[PDB]
């Protein structure tokens, strides 16, 4: 079961190389954060206690060069354990068996190679254009806080032992590929965030520096 | 088992559908990129276009010799760049990049003249390749001609109307004029497509 994995993994490295502008992954994550915030905002207009777990409605992005991570946190509706498993799990899980079934299916169904490569640049899966691993921490009003992890081959989900630290919402943590180190650069992230947040109805911030000494804090990008 | 994995992927990549016509989209794309590099350069180097004053892409069909020519007056490539700039085959399988030409061609000949070198000819069948200084001298002025020796089954890409429709299809947003050598009611000249 090691050879199939070498073909699976390699197949992805080639398709990723077709994406010169991988920056779209950030547009997709912001779009999902926006959708989650709109959902809880809509709910709050009917239920006065819907925001009890976390009164703010924001998207906050932070870089961690030491750990080589990019965090995109929203205080949207969040996801229950089942949602992490059914929604993200089926989407991210493209291992040996999954990738082949989708291939033959695409083969039979008459799906163009173009239609295939395009699936790599849209939605949640687009995170893998720049990440070796994706970690999702989420808290939905109807469940406890959970952590989901995937390398695009397998995925696991376990209750967060830190308990409810998000209040409500989701953090998408990307363990970036070596060649995606550019997305750990403050100037690049601020530029891209500003680029894709022009239509979201909520404040988006990037953890940035400001200069008695250099202090870091949330900087409004839209 | 690298070659094995490579062979497997190649078999897989081609096990899916893809209109090989996308080769033209890729050639027009490359021509655009080359024209942009020299266009920009001309904004800082007053005489950069001295070798060839126009910024165009001209397509020619040679049914007789079974050849398709895509000539741009872009930046061109030096001898070193032809060897260097021209895995890649896998991407070509996906219908992307220079190597997508082999989807419709048995051999690709590239003639190029860069301001910093003499005109050269690069030839390949996707397995081996050769590069030699053009005996004809500087005939392009500046730029590149991609010459495709079309496969037997790709003979359809030599018909005027066919080529024209294809070019128009993949040149709408290109920042440069694309022409196709065509006849007019016993006249022949370049016809704009975008
Ligand atoms: N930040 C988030 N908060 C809540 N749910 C999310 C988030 N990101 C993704 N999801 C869930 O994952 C699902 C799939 O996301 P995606 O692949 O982008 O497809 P789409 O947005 O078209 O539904 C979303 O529909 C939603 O159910
Ligand atoms: N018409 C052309 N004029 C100058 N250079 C070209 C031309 N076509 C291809 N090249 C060179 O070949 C390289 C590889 O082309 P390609 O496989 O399409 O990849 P890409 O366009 O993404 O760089 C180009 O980057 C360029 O250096
Ligand atoms: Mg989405
Ligand atoms: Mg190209």
């Amino acid at each position: 079961f090691a050879f199939q994995a070498e073909v699976n993994r390699m197949m992805k490295l080639i398709i990723n190389s077709l994406y010169k502008n991988k920056e779209i992954f950030l547009r997709e994550l912001i779009s999902n954060a926006s959708d989650a915030l709109d959902k809880i905002r809509l709910i709050s207009l009917t239920d006065e206690n819907a925001l009890a777990g976390n009164e703010e409605l924001t998207v906050k992005i932070k870089c961690d060069k030491e750990k080589n991570l990019l965090h995109v946190t929203d205080t949207g509706v969040g996801m229950t354990r089942e949602e992490l498993v059914k929604n993200l799990g089926t989407i991210a899980k493209s291992g040996t068996s999954e990738f082949l079934n989708k291939m033959t299916e695409a083969q039979e169904d008459g799906q163009s190679t173009s239609e295939l490569i395009g699936q790599f640049g849209v939605g949640f899966y687009s995170a893998f254009l720049v990440a070796d691993k994706v970690i999702v921490t989420s808290k939905h009003n109807n469940d406890t806080q959970h952590i989901w992890e995937s390398d695009s081959n397998e995925f696991s989900v376990i209750a967060d032992p830190r308990g409810n630290t998000l209040g409500r919402g989701t953090t998408i943590t990307l363990v970036l590929k070596e060649e995606a180190s550019d997305y750990l650069e403050l100037d690049t992230i601020k530029n891209l965030v500003k680029k894709y947040s022009q239509f979201i109805n909520f404040p988006i911030y990037v953890w940035s520096s400001k200069t008695g000494k250099t202090v870091w804090d949330w900087e409004l990008m839209n």
